[PDB]
């Protein structure tokens, strides 16, 4: 039995296992519970701290994935499945993982925080490619990544309410950060040096972590991957998360007609159902047919969030703060054959421009007929305004930009404006594996295989170039972990990252090639979004 | 005794005189009367035809220039001092001139005809850079140019009313055209060959005439320079025209203090006025501090114009017509220095952001403050938008697009797809010998002096190269008025012109290089004013 497998935390004592890759082994620790099993009385409810144990807790393998939606519209699919869960669906599912170094560092080592993205209604920290052993081994980090409550079991909110506050997800993140402050000294990790990083809605919750105080002070860096705070999907308002809450209990039999009212007696008949009921009417709330929104999301209610993520990222205060933020090439094509007309994987999707024009209502939704012209004119090529293959690139940039790119780069040039010191990338490499059709590039999300390391899975049949390209990503991430900057502190050879600033607004492009430095992230087409449509909106 | 210089036309018989270019003499006949003198009670009046007359009147020298506005800010500036009257101002203006190759065509030789411009409240037949022995001796057509009231004298108009029912300047240049089906055959002129061709507000009144059904049957052929009649300042309505009407009457005493205001009343004061005196109260009307506004323009009041020139162009017929339209480099640049803050002729206006968004609501009078927003959304370069040098050519294009280059490019979108052969062109060459700044570029109606061929002028200090570009436009110009078509119909080898379609939107560069065709004149910013703004001022 290797001594280094046997680990003692606050709650007691843990086994953990180890793994392999081709350039030495490392001890993970998959499956810690940092949390009391929320469970019947429990649901909807904040988190509370794991109680201490006896004996020797198993963490060998992966936990339980939180009740979530499980994508089923491409049966045996790997661009869709490779995201839905690998392992049983369980309420109790508040478990976190950590991947130490090999032989364990005997000095303090940076720690990387993992959280995960999926519109707040899905996810695993026990995904293939979130898998941190080859980050890990490459540039001796300590990386941890938690499970958070995610549908209705994370963020129902009834504002006003005990009983179903929301974000509640958001707080099982805090606890394991929390965790990872009172615990991760015990792995070789230094809890002085905490770097946040996520994606899509993981992206979106680190930013929410920056705008709320007593989250700010369990970490000290935050990288958002193709996500922010401050998107039209992220938050919803307080009466807007009433009536999905309210209708949800109405599509279960909640309350039982017609005794009933209040908000105790709505929730305490939400807490008798079977969790899997709860999913299966999940999409049934949403108010509009759209892409890219999401029925149970962050609320905006006065608690975690004091104020909406724009009015705290304008009125913030980012002095001693370093932020890594970027986006991948094409980020809405993704979620054009989840609602789009005349779009489909498995055809070109040359769309019609009557399908384009109707597309722009789904992309941009509950907006008035004139801010939809107002699209139509940034986004037609008037020159061509009837090419397929034009239409289909440019609702693909109307999605894409309304959803990540703009709300990106507003907050990237406010936290730059504002103390921060801000790195911009934009990924621009498509993994040879991809099985989306090639007219979607570089879509959502797949970014995240090669921040991993995944290329260096022997069993998998990524290219030598992917390989070589992999390491250098996972050398910049590790660097900003580090140092707070992503360029090596010495080597001159290797061309330099500058910072983004909000005037000159450097950002630098990541694939096979060497870094090369560009400027403005569609400076024109986010301030249509940012600062005109506004505008537009206010005067109906 | 030269017998060639001795004509007889249907009121009586003419002395012309001949005129010395370096490859040949022509004749020419300057100064024939067309019309009565439109004086006393003929003040506001339709003109009435030229009765006929005794003896040999003289037609060696040009006659009076009509009453108009004289430009006096830069004595002596030879960019603004050669659009001044260089005859004698008088309301007996009606005359016409004929230019005609020597020896005299035997032959039906088709004939230009030339309306200038000058926002229809200056301009004259009688300048230097109007003179047609050179464009008359290189290609052997016949020209014709009039003289037509400006100002209030052809503009003023009382809706309703018979003592100033307006466009009576519109009908100095009908009944010109007239004068030509009647008596351009005595010149050896084709009168089943006209060619009209005009600048500025000359190229909005041909554009008038071709919407006019008694104008549409004295021509053939249409050429639209820098101007269209769809434009934001060609027409007014009838209650402004009332308006302006009634204010200038009242800065000159009319009526006086007790005196009923009716239309007959009204006029019938204005008529005793000294015609210099309603000259100097002309730019006191206008709504506001503006650019590229003029008091006195064609009203829409269903006689001339039975609908507004944009009804008219929409539902119009125009099978059986060919069109050649076109623009200049830098059209709003010359405009800036006339009301824009911050522009100086006499240094390098580089403007700043408050002085750029203080030059849109001049630039842009009239529109909401939603509207100027949305104008400084499409016109800044949001990567760089405190440049000073990109916000002055910004505000050009945002005067040039507004008023000349999108009222020009939909009238030759909508021409092409109902029937007309469209040609299209950009006019990119800055004279060797311009007198305006630099920075200007290629200003508004600089193109003029190498149609007439002015170049060959052995006075003036042109380059070897403009002499042939200039005998290159010059035989375009042409082409077009013989066979409708600027392309050489002999030499294949030579670039050619393709026709200007509402699809393909093709168009060739003018300069001293060869044709270049393009696609679009400027289709993203026209698909702004012609498409998206008009749905914004609906919805206010
Ligand atoms: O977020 C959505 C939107 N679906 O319409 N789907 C889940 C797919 N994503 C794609 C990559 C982001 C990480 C979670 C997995
Ligand atoms: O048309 C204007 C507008 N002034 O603000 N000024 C007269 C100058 N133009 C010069 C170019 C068009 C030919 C007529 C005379």
């Amino acid at each position: 039995e290797d001594a280094e497998l046997l680990v003692t935390v606050r709650g007691g004592r843990l086994r953990g296992i180890r793994l392999k890759t081709p350039g030495g082994p490392v001890s993970a620790f998959l499956g810690i519970p940092f949390a009391e099993p929320p469970m019947g009385p429990r649901r909807f409810l904040p988190p509370e701290p794991k109680q201490p144990w006896s004996g020797v807790v198993d963490a060998t393998t992966f936990q339980s994935v939180c009740y979530q939606y499980v994508d089923t519209l491409y049966p045996g699919f790997e661009g869709t499945e490779m995201w839905n869960p690998n392992r049983e669906l369980s309420e109790d599912c508040l478990y976190l993982n950590v991947w130490t170094p090999y032989p364990r560092p005997t000095s303090p080592t940076p720690v990387l925080v993992w959280i995960y993205g999926g519109g707040f209604y899905s996810g695993a920290s026990s995904l293939d490619v979130y898998d941190g052993r080859f980050l890990v081994q490459a540039e001796r980090t300590v990386l941890v990544s938690m499970n958070y409550r995610v549908g209705a079991f994370g963020f129902l909110a009834l504002p006003g309410s005990r009983e179903a506050p929301g974000n509640v997800g958001l707080l099982d993140q805090r606890l394991a950060l929390q965790w990872v402050q009172e615990n991760v000294a015990a792995f070789g990790g230094d809890p002085t040096s905490v770097t946040l990083f996520g994606e899509s809605a993981g992206a979106a919750s680190v930013g929410m972590h920056l705008l709320s105080p007593p989250s700010r002070g369990l970490f000290h860096r935050a990288v958002l991957q193709s996500g922010a705070p401050n998107g039209p999907w992220a938050t919803v308002g307080m009466g807007e998360a009433r009536r999905r809450a309210t209708q949800l209990a109405h599509l279960v039999g909640c309350p039982p007609g017609g005794t009933g009212g209040n908000d105790t007696e709505l929730v305490a008949c939400l807490r008798t159902r079977p969790a899997q009921v709860l999913v299966n009417h999940e999409w049934h709330v949403l108010p509009q047919e759209s892409v890219f929104r999401f029925s149970f999301v962050p609320v905006v209610d006065g608690d975690f969030l004091s104020d909406t993520p724009e009015a705290l990222i304008n009125a913030g205060d980012f002095h001693g703060l370093q932020v890594l933020v970027g986006v991948v090439k094409d980020e809405g094509s993704y979620f054009l054959v989840y609602g789009a007309p005349g779009f489909s994987k498995d055809n070109e999707s040359l769309i019609s421009r009557a399908e384009f024009l109707a597309g722009v209502r789904v992309g941009v939704p509950q907006v008035s007929d004139l801010a939809a012209e107002a699209v139509v004119l940034h986004y037609t090529d008037w020159l061509h305004p009837e090419d397929p293959a034009r239409l289909r690139e440019a609702l693909s940039d109307v999605v894409g930009d309304h959803n990540v790119v703009c709300p990106v780069a507003q907050l990237a040039g406010r936290l730059a404006a504002q103390g921060a010191r801000v790195y911009a990338y934009v990924f621009e490499h498509r993994a040879s594996t991809l099985s989306w059709p090639l007219w979607m590039g570089v879509p959502h999300g797949y970014e995240i295989e090669f921040i991993f390391g995944i290329p260096l899975d022997p069993s998998r049949n990524y290219t030598a170039e992917e390989k070589i390209f992999a390491q250098r990503l996972m050398r910049y991430w590790a660097n900003f972990a580090r140092t707070g900057d992503p360029n090596e502190p010495r080597d001159p050879k290797a061309p330099q990252w500058p910072p983004y600033t909000a005037g000159a607004q450097q950002y630098v492009s990541l694939d096979l090639r060497p870094l090369e430095v560009r400027r403005g992230l569609r400076a024109q087409a986010c301030a249509f979004w940012n600062r005109f449509l506004p505008k537009l909106l206010s005067a109906t």
